[PDB]
């Protein structure tokens, strides 16, 4: 056959076959490991009564660390009735600076009321379905600045990253949304760099097996530049899914022995198709100063042929470098020896935030969690909060599957910490705080 071989990286990094590879053995150092929690200690949000609460992140200063609101922390997630998959709304909880029980998480209610999406006469707003998740930044003029995904359920599963200010009055006691403003669309995809809907839609979307994406935008600055990088999928200019995509090495590793043989085993693998299908990205994309879309950049990384799906993204500079994380779920993997349990936080590092990256602890694993989804204990959503001292950051996510307990609903796990040293980390030994806890 005529198609052979070839290298292209495209400029951007890669999360590549051989190092997920090596992940199924490291995996089983304590290293990299979730802690077992106790589950005997663990309570609903006693505030967001009878709702699930899953994925979640903190209102963060622009240095990623986490943001004093008047005297409180506010943290915004995803909830709804556990009954009802569909039912995805953004709320925003508050606790005191200084406590830290789950019963201090009071609960402001939803950033949006129903007509927030229709008064914003933003034609993409107008089909947004579910409220999916991003970041907040606390601005220099003292503004909640807000990003997050909207959904579209009418559009195929579109998926839109978006913007609004959250208007909050203080009050001694309780804090208050009084609306928001400044509610637009910032990018949905160019088709080029990052998928648009358009391409899942007619490519046959559900029936095809691909998974779109465009989602997660996280909030990060950078000498006063404004960027959100978010979980996407790759367009058609910078490595896109296809047949094709099996024929480059940069999605292998470093060796072409290594290439050949896994090449071979996936080209006649059951999993060939997938693998094929499987292009994820963690995007970037610079902002206006009034957080319209200035430019759309390069991925920080792709994770072609090995999954289509990798989510929560999250960068920070600590300690003079850019670390760089993601979320994502062995049942959407290719890769022999991770199994339909292993869920992992991968993680990444380089000198400048648009890179290159390369892989902490070697591999890129960061985090493994494998319980059963059945377990009261599963969590699942890691992200990595700074801290504004020392080389510990604080590990959140949430806990229990959504829908499955009638009594135990998705809640804040409980926090704990990593150690994170120049290519290295660990998971802090005995470093378990309150459920939802943000600071040290
Ligand atoms: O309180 C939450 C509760 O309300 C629902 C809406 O029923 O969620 C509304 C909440 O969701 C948010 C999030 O941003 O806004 C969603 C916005 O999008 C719309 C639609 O434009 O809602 C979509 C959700 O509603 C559902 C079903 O309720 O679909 C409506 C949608 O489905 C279609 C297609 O089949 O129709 C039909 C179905 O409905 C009946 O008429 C029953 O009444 C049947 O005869 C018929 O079989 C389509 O015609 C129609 O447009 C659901 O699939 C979607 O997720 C907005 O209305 C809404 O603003 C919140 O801002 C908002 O509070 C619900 O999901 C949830 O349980
Ligand atoms: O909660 C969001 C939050 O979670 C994070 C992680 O923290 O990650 C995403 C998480 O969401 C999941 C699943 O819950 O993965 C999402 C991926 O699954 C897809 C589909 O593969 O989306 C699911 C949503 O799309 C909807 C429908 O709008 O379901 C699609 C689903 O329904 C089917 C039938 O079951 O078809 C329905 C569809 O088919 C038609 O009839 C044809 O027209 C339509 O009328 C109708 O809409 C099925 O074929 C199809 O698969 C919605 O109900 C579902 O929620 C992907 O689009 C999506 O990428 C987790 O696995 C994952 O961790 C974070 O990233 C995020 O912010
Ligand atoms: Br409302
Ligand atoms: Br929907
Ligand atoms: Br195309
Ligand atoms: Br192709
Ligand atoms: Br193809
Ligand atoms: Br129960
Ligand atoms: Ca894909």
């Amino acid at each position: 056959t005529n198609q052979k071989p070839y290298k292209e990286t495209y400029g951007i990094s890669h999360i590549t076959r051989h190092d997920m590879l090596q992940i199924p053995e490291q995996q089983k150092n304590e290293k990299y490991q979730v802690p077992e929690f106790d589950s005997s200690t663990i309570k609903n949000i006693s505030s967001a009564k009878g709702l699930d609460v899953w994925a979640s992140w903190p209102l963060q200063n622009a240095d990623g660390t986490v943001a004093n609101y008047h005297g409180y922390h506010i943290v915004f997630a995803l909830a709804g009735d556990p009954k009802n998959a569909d039912d995805t709304s953004i709320y925003m909880f508050y606790q005191k600076v200084g406590e830290t029980s789950i019963d201090s998480w009071k609960n402001a209610g939803r950033v949006f009321k129903d007509s927030d999406k229709f008064d914003a006469n933003d034609s993409i707003l107008k089909d947004q379905t579910q409220e999916w998740s991003g970041s907040a930044t606390f601005t220099s003029d003292g503004k909640i600045r807000l990003f997050y995904t909207d959904f579209s359920g009418k559009h195929y599963g579109k998926q839109t990253l978006t913007t609004a200010q959250v208007n909050v009055s203080a009050s001694d006691s309780s804090l208050n949304i009084n609306g928001v403003e400044d509610y637009k669309s910032i990018f949905d995809g160019d088709g080029k760099t990052y998928q648009n809907v358009q391409q899942f839609i007619d490519e046959g979307n559900y029936s095809s097996g691909d998974n779109h994406t465009l989602r997660d935008p996280h909030y990060v600055e950078d000498k006063g530049h404004k960027y959100l990088v978010f979980e996407a999928n790759t367009g058609t200019e910078d490595g896109y899914q296809g047949e094709e995509s099996l024929f480059n090495k940069a999605y292998y590793g470093k060796s072409t022995s290594f290439f050949r043989q896994e090449s071979q085993k996936l080209l006649q693998s059951d999993k060939k198709r997938t693998a094929e299908l499987a292009n994820g990205a963690l995007g970037m994309i610079e902002l206006n100063d009034d957080y319209t879309l200035k430019k759309v950049m390069k991925p920080l990384i792709a994770s072609n042929t090995v999954t289509d799906e990798i989510a929560r993204a999250n960068v920070f500079k600590m300690n003079g470098k850019w670390y760089l994380f993601t979320d994502s779920r062995g049942s959407k993997m290719t890769i022999d020896g991770i199994t339909s349990n292993d869920i992992y936080m991968l993680g990444y590092v380089s000198n400048s935030l648009t890179g290159p990256y390369k892989p902490l602890n070697k591999t890129g694993l960061v985090l493994k969690m494998d319980l059963d989804p059945n377990d009261v204990t599963f969590t699942y959503s890691h992200f990595a909060v700074p801290q504004a001292k020392g080389n510990n950051v604080v590990i959140t996510s949430y806990m229990t599957n959504r829908g499955f307990y009638a009594d135990k609903q998705s809640t804040f796990a409980p926090s704990f910490l990593l150690n994170i040293k120049g290519k290295k980390t660990s998971v802090v030994k005995d470093s378990i705080l309150e459920q939802g806890q943000l600071t040290v």
